[PDB]
């Protein structure tokens, strides 16, 4: 007959988030419940119920008993887990009451950078048995499980937090207990507003403004600058990120201003050879357009995006 | 009955405030003065009345002797606490006095970058204890708790420290203890004045001169390097800080050089088209209004914001 | 005789590869098996068949015993191993199950960056018997040893995961087991697609347009900054990679363009210099050359390294 | 016991592995040995036994335990995050003198530093060993003969002047006046890197605008300038990481503030000069122009004796 | 009586060499064989010939059996040595056979830049005797010590590995056993061409074209560029180095870059100023000397430090 385990999970602090390497690292509680019988003590009246125990000792008493305790990993753990707190806490009864505090980082592969920076991602810790259901079965801990108010992340903010159990087959061919904490959160956009878009938009307007000098030369090496600074927030925005074998919707959008801007400068480069063949007239008819393409074609390409990604 | 514990906590050391990670990292000291009748001994003459144990042996003699001790986690803790020494002095009458000296960060959530880099800050530590009242009553070690006088901290300087005890209700239904050290400092504008604001407006002021010269095309061609300038600081100040979902004082003023410095580009825009439109003269005059913008359009946005944001 | 030892090793996560340090980082599990006669007990009916040790007492067991374990390194580990997971379970028939769960950082010294990027590596880790094959021979332990489904890595791609056993002569004069996972992968271009090839095909290309403006000292302008646009491109990819004493496919590429723009230079620098002798008609018949030796030359180029490194 | 025993407390730096001012702390591997004689301690040795019994910290602190005798606890009051301990190792005489060595590399926070002078500046650096019990009860005394810094440090910008080692209370944890040893060490910066990086390209900067003077173009000045203007910023940059986010005036945060308020005036000078240029008056400006040109020269150089007498 | 200890170390690994810091880092085995006649033991036949111990109980035994084992430190380690391997073999004649494999970071104050990058470098292990020759005396343990096949570094390479013994006086009066593990290596320049001296003679190249133009303008205005472009590659090289108090060969070279090109400017400046003053035939018959100066000053300065250096 396999004995139950409570399992609770509380994420106290979000450390940070690491985007680029795919990672999250939290400060977290776990917290087990499991009656042991056989872990079960006698007490003369007046000594005291509860015995108060350091992991330390508490495993060299199960070693002594022969106990098997219900051990456990953190399956998505990297790195080091920096331990606060490892206390036990026997009864009469031989009910086990585990903490364990820690900081520690997890892998999150459910990474999907394709609507970056206007993305809703899962993060999520997987607790496992190491042993099989027909020896430990996990059971949720109720009224402890979930994330706290105080987490100090500014980028993120969480959506939803669901608790779940599972079978894995890791070590074992049968079946065994893993408790998952999930949570979604989404972007704050307003870094990607205040320091790429507006930026980005600034630049292109205040470009535009000098298409009203009628120099031609002058849109040319304009534009020409603005490529080389395009293809710098290209750079930017490139580190933010991992190395992704596919097209992020920010990636489009770069490459958007590029192909633009690598049509202003062949257009300008175009009226400008007009005017060099004694057509200049015909140019500054002709001009108009080229005035009222710029914005239209950076709104054309607005809907362009906008539809393909959403 | 519950027992009284003694918590005192000095900060020694600030190693530094990471804004960006919304932490700080200290050097402290805890010290715990707390009475446990049953472990009060007697000594043979010319046997020591003060008996001194390693953190390690101290609790496998509570262990031994089924004492509870009154475990405590510091709930703001992040990552590894280095500890230099875990000393306890177990006096005739049963008193442990316990010395746990650390290096350590901090979760800080208190930062509000809304008045960046004007900003006053809340740091605290906060010390539980595991178990709660019903049990162990923690109350302030009078004589030690505070901040020290060699900190080594440059940017930032404390105002006011306080210390007052309070509950939780982290792994108890129960209510617990939870002592708090709370300190509040404010940043050294040096920095921001030095390397920020003199740039800025040496640049702003400088650009200003090459007004008298009354070439349009070299101001359009001036401000359009303004912006990107601008666009660098904008970079600087973002990595200062978090990816924050709000509006800094800082953010602000940046957007502020951002709308003048477009506006400046598209003034001269016009001044510039009249001259190509044989209209010389008029520009001139017009000029006279153009060369009193620049420096008004400054100091009417450096009251706007003082006013939004005081 | 010599006692098999069933060694198993799967890799959970890849945290990372830093192909500048010329390692990869991994979470994983090893899996050994091991009889040994002597550790084998006898039980009373209602005691466990199969004893769970923490691997700190069952060494100090073997030790009391006075029995030999089959001591393993990690040959091409680096650094710290943090460990997750070091437990031992004992049956009956004295069959020792060891389970070590661990992140830590291996050397891949098969690093052969000839292609890069459009290049395949060997990433292996080592597992040594410290003791010959006179007193332990390693055996695969099938249905086990492998790499997992969510590693994490977004930039490499596995093709091929192969396990084997071979002898090392580390410590001992005889011959050693030593149990062998090897994997192969290859990069995802598109990273050095979006923020590489596309930018310096662009920047070539829009330059290649103001040809046809017909200003000599235009071009000169241009390519002499082209040039140190390909020499930023020349550090920034430097930076990627080691200080390597063999020459990139990457390498040879901004050679490429270097030499090229650097033709550039010099031969408009010559039409240019007609124009100023009053052969400017010569230059404008000749132009015709120049402009059509530009694109010419960046794919004779292309197709000279695709045969050099292909 | 026959009142308190003295500690004899040696200090050496073997390595400094480098100095971060930008987080005002210095890490250094280095060995502590401390001598202690115990009469408690003391033990008899039955012939063929060592007279020098050699113990691990781990098992002599268990069996000071077991013995219930007080050791001479001690902390590093500036010590900075963890110690890795390389070697930790007791001796044991026949008469009850203790010999401990520890071997350590640690970080430790040094809060004096004054970047006033920055970079022509001598520092103090100090590692504080302070004993946790009162003097009551431990009294440290200098271990003759070992204390000091070795020979091969590794550290290529500053070098020590002087190494200096003395006594005196605390009262962190007592009330009681506490036993505190001190390793303190002045050194001072290498100036070549400061020249060869900073000074030099700035005058290189300078000069070689100044000869784009006699061009006579007032234009080109006023381009020229503006762009120093920009050079100078990043120098500031460069120099401002250097250093934390100091509350005070370096002397160096003072030169770059002078290249700017002169590289802003060349501007404005220039501005004026072209403006003649620009209303009939180019041959006034032709005569003024021989002002500007002194004047760049002599600006930088009446503004390098205004620094080294507002500093020295 | 002093008994004799087998000292043998081998680097597997050179996981780098941080030459900013002037250190280097090595995934490397310690070999120890010392006979300790106490240490013997007497075994049943069909009982094993030889104990095999972890570090922890095999110096708990020694300290139980009142033996001094031959207690040693590694004199220029750096920081942490995460350790691999600690294990202790004893046969019944009481030869202790120790291995201590570790990854770990030592001090190279060995390092001279006066000719970087054309250098060769001392890196060496100290392994010290904490206690002196009247004692214990280290012997060669042969076969053994040295490097490995497979290093991982891909800049540096490694002339010659010499192992040797001798005294120092660290903790002692007495003279003590000091083993030394000594290699040199020297840089492969691939690197510093491709990414320093190929960029900076094809900067100098490409501008001395633009001096058949004949515009004195352009070439101050370049010469004023190319000036700013050595003072990055000044920072780019200051950056490798750390901040010595000598001047390194690459020091110089850029210096001298410096100079000449200070002068480039100066000079063009008097051509344009003669052409300013009605004198341009002079100056365009003077040009002939300035158009050859460029070249041959590069290339007299170049055999000046090849000279002053070699
Ligand atoms: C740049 C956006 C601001 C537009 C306003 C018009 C003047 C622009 C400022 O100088 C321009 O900046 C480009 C970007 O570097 C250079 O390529 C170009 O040669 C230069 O003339
Ligand atoms: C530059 C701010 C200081 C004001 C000095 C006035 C003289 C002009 C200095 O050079 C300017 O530098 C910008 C930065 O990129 C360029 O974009 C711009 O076209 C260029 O004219
Ligand atoms: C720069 C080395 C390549 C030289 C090729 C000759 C044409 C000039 C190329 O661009 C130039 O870049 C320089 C560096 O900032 C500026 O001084 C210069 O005014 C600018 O036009
Ligand atoms: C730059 C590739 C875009 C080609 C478009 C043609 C117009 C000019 C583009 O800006 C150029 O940027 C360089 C910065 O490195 C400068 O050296 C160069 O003098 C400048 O004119
Ligand atoms: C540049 C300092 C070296 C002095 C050399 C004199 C020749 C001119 C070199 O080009 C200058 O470079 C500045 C970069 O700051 C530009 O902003 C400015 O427009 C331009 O005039
Ligand atoms: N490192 C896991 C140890 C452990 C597991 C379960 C329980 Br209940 C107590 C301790
Ligand atoms: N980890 C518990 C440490 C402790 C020891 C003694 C006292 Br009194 C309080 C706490
Ligand atoms: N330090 C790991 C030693 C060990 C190796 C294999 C087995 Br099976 C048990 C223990
Ligand atoms: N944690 C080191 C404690 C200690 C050091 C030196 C001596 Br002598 C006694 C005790
Ligand atoms: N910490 C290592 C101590 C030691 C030295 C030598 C040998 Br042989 C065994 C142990």
């Amino acid at each position: 007959e396999p004995s139950d385990v409570f399992i609770g999970l509380k994420i106290d602090q979000i450390t940070g988030i690491n985007q680029k390497e795919e990672n999250f690292s939290v400060v977290g509680s776990l917290r087990i419940d499991w009656r042991q019988p056989l872990l079960a003590f006698e007490h003369a009246p007046g000594e005291p119920k509860h015995r108060t125990y350091t992991l330390a000792t508490f495993l060299k008493l199960l070693e002594e008993k022969q106990i098997r305790w219900p051990a456990f990993t953190y399956h998505n753990q990297q790195g080091r887990m920096d331990f606060q707190n490892r206390l036990i806490s026997l009864s009469e009864d031989g009910t086990v009451m585990y903490l364990e505090r820690f900081t520690s980082t997890f892998q999150a592969p459910a990474f999907d950078f394709r609507l970056f920076p206007f993305d809703n991602q899962l993060f999520f810790i997987h607790v496992d048995s190491i042993f099989p259901q027909h020896l430990f079965r996990f059971q949720e801990m109720q009224g402890f499980s979930g994330l706290g108010d105080q987490l100090g992340e500014e980028e993120w903010i969480v959506t939803e937090v669901n608790t779940h159990l599972t079978t894995h087959n890791e070590f074992t061919k049968g079946d065994a207990s893993r408790f998952v904490l999930e949570f979604h959160a989404e972007r704050h956009l307003n870094y990607y507003l205040m320091r790429i878009l507006i930026p980005v938009l600034l630049i292109i307007t205040v470009s535009w403004f000098t298409f009203f000098l009628q120099d031609y030369t002058k849109r040319i090496d304009l534009a020409g600058g603005n490529l080389l600074l395009f293809i710098a927030f290209n750079f930017t925005i490139s580190s933010d990120l991992p190395r992704l074998g596919y097209i992020t919707l920010m990636d489009a959008f770069l490459v958007g201003t590029f192909i633009i801007t690598a049509l202003v400068v062949l257009g300008n480069v175009w009226l400008r050879r007009l005017e060099n063949h004694g057509k200049q007239a015909l140019a500054r008819k002709l001009d108009i357009y080229a005035i009222t393409s710029y914005p239209l074609a950076y709104l054309l390409g607005a809907l362009t995006l906008w539809l393909l990604f959403f």
